[PDB]
């Protein structure tokens, strides 16, 4: 099974021509729990701006020119990342939107958190249709001392 996980802002914005103007550890908390010990499929932008590989989680870059470094895989077709992930029972797809708009239709699940945040878009979430969706899981929090705009969870599954 192919799973999307992305942090929407309001209008699912998910990338700004700079870096998300949001400190929400709680989130990154969430992603890792929902990652962690899974293959994990990204564009080149993300993989830019993570820094580094993701601990404990096969990197598989999706692009089309070579690659850069050699602690993860580079792959150059969707059909390429999804043979690199292996005999598993999820694979995690990190985004960014061209990756999400590529991968979507095979997805069965979303792995969503919403956050209260106006802010002009870069790059945008697909306009999945919420009818075609089940949540089947979520969680509301407000902002904290460690967090700066209130967010939820929300786990969708495919109808
Ligand atoms: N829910 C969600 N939130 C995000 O911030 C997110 N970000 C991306 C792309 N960007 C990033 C940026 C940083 C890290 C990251 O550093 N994660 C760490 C935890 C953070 C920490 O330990 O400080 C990890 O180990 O997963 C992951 C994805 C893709 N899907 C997402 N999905
Ligand atoms: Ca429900
Ligand atoms: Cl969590
Ligand atoms: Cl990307
Ligand atoms: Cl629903």
């Amino acid at each position: 099974m192919i799973s999307l996980i992305a942090a929407l802002a309001v209008d699912r914005v998910i990338g700004m021509e700079n870096a998300m103007p949001w400190n929400l550890p709680a989130d990154l908390a969430w992603f890792k729990r929902n990652t962690l010990d899974k293959p994990v499929i990204m564009g080149r932008h993300t993989w830019e701006s993570i820094g580094r590989p993701l601990p404990g989680r096969k990197n598989i870059i999706l692009s089309s020119q070579p690659g850069t470094d050699d602690r993860v895989t580079w792959v150059k077709s969707v059909d390429e990342a999804i043979a690199a992930c292996g005999d598993v029972p999820e694979i995690m797809v990190i985004g960014g939107g061209r990756v999400y708009e590529q991968f979507l239709p095979k997805a069965q699940k979303l792995y969503l958190t919403h956050i209260d945040a106006e802010v002009e878009g870069d790059t945008h979430f697909p306009d999945y249709e919420p009818d075609d969706w089940e949540s089947v899981f979520s969680e509301f929090h407000d902002a904290d001392a460690q967090n700066s705009h209130s967010y939820c969870f929300e786990i969708l599954e495919r109808r």
